[PDB]
């Protein structure tokens, strides 16, 4: 409804004056409820140098339910699977209306920097993250080269 659209427009304007991390986001064409985003691989993470694309769909009752957010670029990470689904609490149970798409992107950036392996979407990636960090980082760098450059 109209409340959602007002809030989406406000968050787009907010993002343009103050970009979260090194992210971009906004409408695909004229559709205010379907956005694209990009996140630069954080410096000093194994994703450094990659550019990762995401899709975002706002619900009609935004901001009182979360946007649906998924990666379209492949990424090696304990909380992001091969469909680009993102296991992140604020996109489900911990969403509230004081969150914004800028805060979602900052939280996804932090997630890339410091995973939640006890919340595994990809059990083996979670396991290697915990038991052999040097190997996790090697493989995440390899996948950044393969998919995100």
């Amino acid at each position: 409804g109209a409340m959602a659209l007002k809030r989406i427009h406000k968050e787009l304007n907010d993002l343009a004056r103050d970009p979260p991390a090194q992210c971009s986001a906004g409408p695909v064409g004229d559709d205010m409820f379907h956005w694209q985003a990009t996140i630069m691989g954080p410096n000093d993470s194994p994703y450094q140098g990659g550019v990762f694309f995401l899709t975002i769909h706002f619900p009609t009752d935004y901001p009182f339910k979360p946007p649906k957010v998924a990666f379209t670029t492949r990424i090696y990470h304990p909380n992001i699977n091969s469909n680009g689904s993102i296991c992140l609490d604020i996109l489900r149970s911990q969403w509230g209306p004081a969150l914004t798409i800028s805060k979602v992107l900052l939280s996804i950036c932090s997630l890339l920097c410091d995973p939640n392996p006890d919340d595994p979407l990809v059990p083996e990636i979670a396991r290697i993250y915990k038991t052999d960090r040097e190997k996790y980082n090697r493989i995440a760098r390899e996948w950044t080269q393969k998919y995100a450059m």
